[PDB]
C-alpha cells in the first residue's frame, strides 16, 4: 500500500506487523504506564494485544502481565517495590500472536515509601 519496499519481500506468515518498542511513563512503586505504537495488518485484522513482564527477581520466567489489550497505553499493576522488571508487547489475530515488539529495556519500580521531598 503506502509502502512497496523492505529488505525482506513477504514472510511465511498470516499474522500482524509487530508493535513498536514500549515507552514508560508514569511508575510508582508497584504500577507503571506502557505506552507503544501499533502495528498494522496484512492478511487479517488485529484482535488484541498482550503485555509480558519478566524479572529474575520475581519468577526466571516471561509471564502475562496483560491479555487482549485493546489499547496502546496501559498501566501495568501489581509489581514489587524496588524490583526490576522487562516488558514486551504482543499482537494478537485469529490466527496466533504476532512477532513480539523490541524490550522496554529494564525498568526499575520506585519503592514502597511515600516520596514526601
Amino acid at each position: 500500500g503506502s509502502s512497496g519496499s523492505s529488505g525482506k519481500n513477504y514472510d511465511l506468515s498470516d499474522l500482524p506487523g509487530p508493535p513498536s518498542k514500549p515507552q514508560v511513563t508514569d511508575v510508582t512503586k508497584n504500577s507503571v504506564t506502557l505506552s507503544w505504537q501499533p502495528g498494522t495488518p496484512g492478511t487479517l485484522p488485529a484482535s488484541a494485544y498482550i503485555i509480558e513482564a519478566f524479572s529474575q527477581s520475581v519468577s526466571n520466567s516471561w509471564q502475562t502481565v496483560a491479555n487482549h489489550v485493546k489499547t496502546t497505553l496501559y498501566t501495568v499493576r501489581g509489581l514489587r517495590p524496588n524490583t526490576i522488571y522487562l516488558f514486551m508487547v504482543r499482537a494478537i489475530n485469529p490466527q496466533g500472536l504476532s512477532d513480539p515488539s523490541p524490550m522496554s529495556d529494564p525498568v526499575r519500580t520506585q519503592d514502597s515509601g511515600p516520596s514526601s521531598g
